[PDB]
Protein backbone atom coordinates (compact mmCIF):
# COMPACT_ATOMS: atom_id res chain seq x y z
CA UNK A 1 0.00 0.00 0.00
CA UNK A 2 2.99 2.38 0.50
CA UNK A 3 6.14 2.57 -0.61
CA UNK A 4 9.38 0.84 0.93
CA UNK A 5 6.60 -1.33 3.00
CA UNK A 6 5.97 -5.17 2.55
CA UNK A 7 2.82 -6.74 4.49
CA UNK A 8 2.07 -10.14 4.53
CA UNK A 9 -0.69 -11.84 6.73
CA UNK A 10 0.29 -14.47 8.63
CA UNK A 11 -3.38 -15.11 10.40
CA UNK A 12 -6.13 -13.44 9.34
CA UNK A 13 -8.88 -12.37 11.70
CA UNK A 14 -12.09 -12.13 12.41
CA UNK A 15 -14.42 -9.52 10.86
CA UNK A 16 -13.63 -6.52 8.26
CA UNK A 17 -11.42 -3.70 9.54
CA UNK A 18 -13.08 -1.86 12.53
CA UNK A 19 -13.91 1.60 13.51
CA UNK A 20 -10.31 3.58 13.54
CA UNK A 21 -12.02 6.84 14.52
CA UNK A 22 -9.69 9.07 16.31
CA UNK A 23 -8.75 8.79 19.83
CA UNK A 24 -9.59 4.96 19.67
CA UNK A 25 -7.15 3.40 21.87
CA UNK A 26 -5.79 -0.28 19.42
CA UNK A 27 -4.23 -3.21 22.18
CA UNK A 28 -1.56 -5.13 20.11
CA UNK A 29 1.72 -7.68 20.62
CA UNK A 30 4.50 -6.52 18.75
CA UNK A 31 7.94 -8.28 17.98
CA UNK A 32 10.59 -6.18 16.04
CA UNK A 33 12.90 -7.87 14.24
CA UNK A 34 16.24 -6.98 12.20
CA UNK A 35 16.02 -8.58 8.69
CA UNK A 36 19.98 -10.47 9.33
CA UNK A 37 19.60 -14.54 9.01
CA UNK A 38 19.01 -14.77 12.89
CA UNK A 39 16.17 -12.51 12.53
CA UNK A 40 17.72 -10.90 15.92
CA UNK A 41 14.80 -9.56 17.95
CA UNK A 42 15.00 -6.62 19.33
CA UNK A 43 11.35 -5.46 21.47
CA UNK A 44 8.64 -8.02 22.18
CA UNK A 45 5.66 -7.04 24.22
CA UNK A 46 5.15 -11.24 25.16
CA UNK A 47 8.46 -11.23 26.54
CA UNK A 48 7.54 -8.14 28.66
CA UNK A 49 4.21 -9.79 29.67
CA UNK A 50 1.97 -7.01 28.94
CA UNK A 51 0.49 -5.79 25.53
CA UNK A 52 1.07 -2.54 23.72
CA UNK A 53 -1.69 0.49 23.72
CA UNK A 54 -1.77 3.20 21.75
CA UNK A 55 -4.60 6.13 21.01
CA UNK A 56 -5.12 7.59 17.40
CA UNK A 57 -5.14 11.17 18.02
CA UNK A 58 -5.81 12.35 14.06
CA UNK A 59 -6.89 9.21 11.82
CA UNK A 60 -6.14 12.07 9.20
CA UNK A 61 -2.97 12.64 10.01
CA UNK A 62 -1.67 9.36 11.27
CA UNK A 63 1.97 7.85 12.29
CA UNK A 64 3.63 5.70 10.24
CA UNK A 65 2.86 2.77 12.96
CA UNK A 66 -0.77 3.62 12.79
CA UNK A 67 -0.61 3.24 9.37
CA UNK A 68 0.02 0.00 9.77
CA UNK A 69 -1.97 -1.03 12.68
CA UNK A 70 -5.60 0.85 11.06
CA UNK A 71 -4.80 -1.49 8.19
CA UNK A 72 -5.39 -4.73 10.68
CA UNK A 73 -8.67 -7.05 11.59
CA UNK A 74 -8.94 -7.98 14.86
CA UNK A 75 -6.94 -11.28 15.83
CA UNK A 76 -4.78 -10.22 12.56
CA UNK A 77 -1.19 -11.19 12.96
CA UNK A 78 0.98 -9.32 9.88
CA UNK A 79 4.00 -9.04 9.34
CA UNK A 80 5.58 -5.57 8.13
CA UNK A 81 8.75 -5.20 6.30
CA UNK A 82 9.84 -1.98 6.80
CA UNK A 83 12.34 0.17 4.73
CA UNK A 84 15.13 2.35 6.10
CA UNK A 85 12.87 5.25 5.53
CA UNK A 86 10.90 4.35 8.65
CA UNK A 87 13.12 2.84 10.79
CA UNK A 88 15.00 5.67 11.79
CA UNK A 89 12.96 7.00 14.71
CA UNK A 90 13.04 3.56 16.28
CA UNK A 91 15.61 3.45 18.89
CA UNK A 92 13.91 6.62 20.35
CA UNK A 93 10.67 4.83 20.49
CA UNK A 94 12.15 1.67 21.66
CA UNK A 95 14.31 3.54 24.57
CA UNK A 96 10.47 5.15 25.30
CA UNK A 97 8.75 2.05 25.36
CA UNK A 98 11.41 0.42 27.33
CA UNK A 99 11.20 3.14 30.36
CA UNK A 100 7.22 2.71 30.09
CA UNK A 101 7.55 -1.30 31.04
CA UNK A 102 9.60 -0.36 34.19
CA UNK A 103 6.55 2.34 34.93
CA UNK A 104 8.45 5.04 34.66
CA UNK A 105 6.92 7.70 32.97
CA UNK A 106 8.43 9.03 29.73
CA UNK A 107 6.57 12.29 29.07
CA UNK A 108 6.60 12.84 33.08
CA UNK A 109 9.22 15.72 33.41
CA UNK A 110 11.77 14.32 36.03
CA UNK A 111 12.21 11.17 33.58
CA UNK A 112 12.38 13.40 30.52
CA UNK A 113 15.00 15.45 31.73
CA UNK A 114 16.87 12.92 33.24
CA UNK A 115 16.86 10.96 30.07
CA UNK A 116 18.14 14.25 27.84
CA UNK A 117 20.95 15.03 30.66
CA UNK A 118 22.20 11.03 30.27
CA UNK A 119 21.34 11.25 26.65
CA UNK A 120 23.28 14.73 26.28
CA UNK A 121 26.12 14.02 28.69
CA UNK A 122 26.86 10.43 27.15
CA UNK A 123 25.64 10.18 23.76
CA UNK A 124 23.78 7.00 24.01
CA UNK A 125 20.07 5.86 24.65
CA UNK A 126 20.81 3.72 27.18
CA UNK A 127 21.09 0.30 25.66
CA UNK A 128 23.42 -1.55 23.49
CA UNK A 129 21.15 -2.91 20.93
CA UNK A 130 19.39 0.65 20.53
CA UNK A 131 22.70 2.16 20.05
CA UNK A 132 23.73 -0.12 17.76
CA UNK A 133 20.57 0.02 15.35
CA UNK A 134 21.43 3.72 15.72
CA UNK A 135 24.57 3.48 14.29
CA UNK A 136 23.82 1.25 11.66
CA UNK A 137 21.13 2.05 9.58
CA UNK A 138 18.68 -0.33 8.47
CA UNK A 139 14.97 -1.64 7.54
CA UNK A 140 13.16 -3.97 9.81
CA UNK A 141 10.35 -6.66 10.08
CA UNK A 142 7.65 -6.18 12.60
CA UNK A 143 5.39 -8.77 13.69
CA UNK A 144 1.99 -7.49 15.23
CA UNK A 145 -1.35 -9.16 16.80
CA UNK A 146 -4.34 -6.86 16.60
CA UNK A 147 -5.75 -7.93 19.99
CA UNK A 148 -8.44 -5.01 20.75
CA UNK A 149 -9.84 -1.74 19.54
CA UNK A 150 -11.96 0.53 21.35
CA UNK A 151 -13.69 3.97 20.87
CA UNK A 152 -13.32 7.16 22.95
CA UNK B 1 18.41 28.71 54.10
CA UNK B 2 19.94 25.45 51.93
CA UNK B 3 23.47 25.57 51.02
CA UNK B 4 25.07 27.24 47.96
CA UNK B 5 21.81 29.46 47.70
CA UNK B 6 21.86 33.22 48.92
CA UNK B 7 18.63 34.83 48.98
CA UNK B 8 17.50 38.41 49.27
CA UNK B 9 14.54 40.28 49.14
CA UNK B 10 13.98 43.15 47.11
CA UNK B 11 10.19 44.06 47.71
CA UNK B 12 8.67 42.09 50.67
CA UNK B 13 4.68 41.22 49.77
CA UNK B 14 1.70 41.63 51.52
CA UNK B 15 0.85 38.54 53.84
CA UNK B 16 2.62 35.75 55.35
CA UNK B 17 3.49 32.30 53.13
CA UNK B 18 0.59 30.81 51.85
CA UNK B 19 -0.92 27.45 51.41
CA UNK B 20 2.07 26.23 49.29
CA UNK B 21 -0.12 22.72 49.77
CA UNK B 22 1.00 19.95 46.85
CA UNK B 23 -1.41 20.39 43.40
CA UNK B 24 -0.85 24.17 43.90
CA UNK B 25 -0.66 25.82 40.61
CA UNK B 26 2.45 28.75 40.94
CA UNK B 27 1.92 31.94 39.32
CA UNK B 28 5.41 33.96 38.80
CA UNK B 29 7.50 35.84 37.09
CA UNK B 30 11.39 35.22 36.45
CA UNK B 31 14.25 36.43 34.92
CA UNK B 32 17.48 34.37 34.74
CA UNK B 33 21.23 36.11 34.49
CA UNK B 34 24.50 35.08 35.23
CA UNK B 35 26.61 36.20 37.28
CA UNK B 36 29.06 38.15 35.32
CA UNK B 37 29.26 42.02 35.25
CA UNK B 38 27.18 42.56 32.54
CA UNK B 39 24.33 40.64 34.40
CA UNK B 40 23.49 38.56 31.27
CA UNK B 41 19.97 37.54 30.83
CA UNK B 42 19.47 34.06 29.67
CA UNK B 43 15.34 34.17 30.15
CA UNK B 44 12.88 36.81 30.74
CA UNK B 45 9.46 36.11 31.59
CA UNK B 46 8.51 39.29 30.78
CA UNK B 47 10.23 39.75 27.36
CA UNK B 48 8.07 36.57 26.29
CA UNK B 49 4.96 38.15 27.51
CA UNK B 50 3.07 35.27 29.42
CA UNK B 51 3.64 34.16 33.25
CA UNK B 52 4.55 31.07 34.43
CA UNK B 53 2.74 28.55 35.59
CA UNK B 54 3.92 25.15 37.79
CA UNK B 55 1.84 23.08 39.90
CA UNK B 56 3.04 21.41 42.97
CA UNK B 57 3.56 18.08 42.74
CA UNK B 58 5.11 16.37 46.35
CA UNK B 59 4.95 19.14 49.31
CA UNK B 60 7.04 16.67 51.02
CA UNK B 61 9.87 15.95 47.79
CA UNK B 62 10.52 19.51 46.67
CA UNK B 63 12.05 20.27 43.37
CA UNK B 64 14.66 23.12 43.52
CA UNK B 65 12.83 25.81 41.83
CA UNK B 66 9.95 24.74 44.71
CA UNK B 67 12.24 25.26 47.69
CA UNK B 68 12.55 28.42 45.75
CA UNK B 69 9.06 29.49 45.15
CA UNK B 70 7.78 28.18 48.32
CA UNK B 71 9.87 30.68 50.18
CA UNK B 72 8.03 33.44 48.80
CA UNK B 73 4.91 35.81 50.12
CA UNK B 74 2.65 36.84 47.22
CA UNK B 75 3.71 39.98 45.44
CA UNK B 76 7.27 39.26 46.48
CA UNK B 77 10.33 39.83 44.24
CA UNK B 78 13.49 38.16 45.30
CA UNK B 79 17.00 37.75 43.90
CA UNK B 80 17.88 34.00 44.50
CA UNK B 81 22.04 33.51 43.52
CA UNK B 82 22.52 29.94 43.20
CA UNK B 83 25.59 27.76 43.31
CA UNK B 84 26.91 25.38 40.57
CA UNK B 85 25.75 22.28 42.15
CA UNK B 86 22.03 23.37 41.48
CA UNK B 87 22.09 25.40 38.19
CA UNK B 88 23.32 22.16 35.83
CA UNK B 89 19.81 21.21 34.69
CA UNK B 90 18.82 24.85 34.03
CA UNK B 91 20.13 24.66 29.91
CA UNK B 92 17.56 21.50 29.46
CA UNK B 93 14.97 23.65 32.07
CA UNK B 94 15.16 26.66 29.77
CA UNK B 95 14.92 24.13 26.12
CA UNK B 96 11.38 22.89 27.41
CA UNK B 97 10.35 26.14 28.10
CA UNK B 98 11.47 28.33 25.07
CA UNK B 99 9.28 25.53 23.52
CA UNK B 100 5.97 25.65 25.89
CA UNK B 101 6.56 29.41 24.92
CA UNK B 102 6.10 28.62 21.41
CA UNK B 103 2.54 26.46 22.18
CA UNK B 104 4.82 23.71 21.31
CA UNK B 105 3.92 20.88 23.97
CA UNK B 106 7.45 19.51 25.43
CA UNK B 107 5.83 16.56 26.80
CA UNK B 108 3.49 15.32 23.58
CA UNK B 109 4.94 12.85 21.59
CA UNK B 110 5.95 14.47 18.33
CA UNK B 111 7.81 17.21 19.78
CA UNK B 112 9.24 14.97 22.42
CA UNK B 113 10.63 12.38 19.78
CA UNK B 114 12.14 14.89 17.40
CA UNK B 115 13.57 16.48 20.08
CA UNK B 116 15.60 14.14 21.24
CA UNK B 117 16.30 12.79 17.49
CA UNK B 118 17.88 16.32 17.15
CA UNK B 119 19.68 16.41 20.26
CA UNK B 120 21.47 13.17 19.60
CA UNK B 121 22.07 13.92 15.68
CA UNK B 122 23.65 17.30 16.28
CA UNK B 123 24.86 17.40 20.58
CA UNK B 124 22.77 21.08 20.90
CA UNK B 125 19.85 22.17 23.06
CA UNK B 126 18.76 24.28 20.09
CA UNK B 127 20.29 27.53 21.49
CA UNK B 128 23.76 28.85 21.40
CA UNK B 129 23.28 30.48 24.35
CA UNK B 130 22.01 27.14 26.13
CA UNK B 131 24.62 25.03 24.74
CA UNK B 132 27.65 27.36 25.63
CA UNK B 133 25.95 27.46 29.37
CA UNK B 134 26.17 23.75 29.03
CA UNK B 135 29.92 23.95 28.35
CA UNK B 136 30.90 26.17 30.75
CA UNK B 137 29.33 25.49 33.84
CA UNK B 138 28.45 28.29 36.93
CA UNK B 139 26.41 29.96 38.87
CA UNK B 140 23.03 31.68 38.31
CA UNK B 141 20.89 34.77 39.73
CA UNK B 142 17.29 34.48 39.15
CA UNK B 143 14.79 37.02 40.32
CA UNK B 144 11.51 36.45 40.91
CA UNK B 145 8.29 37.72 41.66
CA UNK B 146 5.64 35.51 42.84
CA UNK B 147 2.07 36.56 41.36
CA UNK B 148 -0.62 34.40 42.26
CA UNK B 149 -0.91 30.87 44.57
CA UNK B 150 -4.15 28.87 43.66
CA UNK B 151 -5.25 25.22 45.79
CA UNK B 152 -6.46 22.47 44.03
C1 LIG C 1 -0.35 7.38 22.30
C2 LIG C 1 0.87 7.12 21.47
C3 LIG C 1 2.01 6.62 22.01
C4 LIG C 1 2.17 6.26 23.49
C5 LIG C 1 3.24 6.35 21.13
C6 LIG C 1 3.51 4.82 21.26
C7 LIG C 1 4.19 4.23 20.03
C8 LIG C 1 4.42 2.90 19.90
C9 LIG C 1 4.05 1.85 20.95
C10 LIG C 1 5.12 2.36 18.67
C11 LIG C 1 4.32 1.15 18.12
C12 LIG C 1 5.24 -0.04 17.97
C13 LIG C 1 5.62 -0.58 16.79
C14 LIG C 1 6.50 -1.72 16.76
C15 LIG C 1 5.24 -0.09 15.45
C1 LIG D 1 4.63 21.38 36.53
C2 LIG D 1 6.12 21.57 36.48
C3 LIG D 1 6.74 22.02 35.36
C4 LIG D 1 6.02 22.40 34.07
C5 LIG D 1 8.26 22.22 35.36
C6 LIG D 1 8.48 23.74 35.07
C7 LIG D 1 9.78 24.27 35.66
C8 LIG D 1 10.10 25.59 35.61
C9 LIG D 1 9.24 26.68 34.96
C10 LIG D 1 11.41 26.08 36.19
C11 LIG D 1 11.15 27.32 37.09
C12 LIG D 1 12.04 28.46 36.65
C13 LIG D 1 13.06 28.96 37.37
C14 LIG D 1 13.85 30.06 36.87
C15 LIG D 1 13.51 28.47 38.69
Amino acid sequence: NVEGVKKTILHGGTGELPNFITGSRVIFHFRTMKCDEERTVIDDSRQVGQPMHIIIGNMFKLEFWEILLTSMRVHEVAEFWCDTIHTGVYPILSRSLRQMAQGKDPTEWHVHTCGLANMFAYHTLGYEDLDELQKEPQPLVFVIELLQVDAP
